[PDB]
């Protein structure tokens, strides 16, 4: 129970949003799949698991994403570029996600139908804006987990919103039901060349106790 | 760090209940928030604010706004995670040290401020709100992992009436109420298995 805070504190202190990446650091599907096993364990509303990742390793495709990413060269120099997607229709998979509860005899048919109905109606009652909010919220929780996993694995990342979402969707053939919530580059940054961390507001300027 | 973080992640479970007799202090929370401060945020604008409720009557008010959920009152504290829809307005203040300490000249500083401000202004109100949710949600995940690392359990929650919460806590309409997070110590023997998880090859595609 005893040393988890100090380890985590070091991980968090060492994580810097990359401004550059270095060549000669290829990343493999195996490297990434280890990070994604941790991402799978992120919390998500109603366990709907809203988040999808399109992970681009192909250098020609990365070159082609540069214009879409507001000209940011780090898309090219990165080892991989991830598009973090949120399903605006995530709630439609409630019936499938919850089905094992029925098969394992944890819920009976009525209870399972009720649970699916609670989740679906929560979303449908609130409407389209809420569905999109949920896409952004749940994918962003997931993205933070991705970045800390990457850091733990010894990789650098830069989260990015400086891109044309529509262009990215056309280039990568992403369906309409997915919001492009963020882009994350991953790779190895030269540490000697890093600027110091940007100014942070003190805790007493962003937390109110009541 | 991978073995330790893997352990932390694997352990972390959204709490269904909280035990009595585990008060949390400002000192405890401030330790967590120091890590939260180091989360990334777009343009380093630091969009997120936390309203941290220890007062038991306010928790009762919040419970009424959250479908009567008992964990609101049995929690050691209830946090409201806010995102500032007007965060971009503080660019000039946040970047000011770069100029004053001579890292940037005035032209470069003005250019930096204008780049951030115009990015938000040119996109518009829906974007500002999207940014409030996105950056606050990144922050919330950091908060939950920080709490885990400190030995606390949390439950993220969206099952509440946001307008009722803003009335209870006197929250300006400039802030989006992004999430509620309860914190405390869970009865760990009282724990259902982790809800089914999609395999990685069902949520990741490579190109
Ligand atoms: C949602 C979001 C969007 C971002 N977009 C970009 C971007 O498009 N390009 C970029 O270079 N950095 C981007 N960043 C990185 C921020 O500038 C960075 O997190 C901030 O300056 C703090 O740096 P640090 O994370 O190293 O402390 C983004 C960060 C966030 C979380
Ligand atoms: C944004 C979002 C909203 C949530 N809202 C609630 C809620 O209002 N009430 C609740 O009991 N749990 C809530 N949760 C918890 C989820 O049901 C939980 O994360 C999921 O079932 C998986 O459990 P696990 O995180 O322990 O693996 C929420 C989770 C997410 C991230
Ligand atoms: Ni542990």
């Amino acid at each position: 129970h005893h040393h988890h805070m100090a380890e985590f504190t070091h991980l968090v202190n060492e994580r810097r949003s990359a401004s550059n990446f270095l060549s000669g650091h290829p990343i493999t599907k195996e490297d990434l799949n280890e990070m994604f096993e941790l991402v799978a364990l992120a919390p998500s509303a109603f366990n709907l698991q809203h988040t999808k990742y399109v992970t681009v390793l192909d250098q020609d495709v990365k070159e082609k994403l540069k214009q879409a990413a507001n000209g940011q060269y780090k898309v090219v120099s990165s080892s991989a570029v991830l598009l973090v997607l949120g399903d605006k229709q995530a709630y439609q998979q409630a019936a499938d996600i919850y089905e094992g509860l029925k098969v394992l005899g944890i819920l009976n048919k009525q209870e399972y139908d009720h649970m699916v109905q609670d989740t679906v109606s929560f979303y449908e009652n609130r409407g389209e804006q809420f569905k999109r909010d949920e896409a952004i919220r749940n994918a962003s929780l997931s993205a933070m987990m991705f970045m800390l996993s990457a850091a733990a694995a010894g990789w650098d990342t830069c989260p990015m919103i400086g891109f044309d979402a529509e262009a990215v969707k056309r280039i990568l053939n992403i369906d309409d039901q997915f919001e492009v919530v963020m882009m994350i580059t991953i790779g190895k940054e030269k540490t000697e060349s890093r600027r110091p961390r940007g100014y942070r507001k003190p805790v007493n300027e962003f937390v109110e106790y009541m």
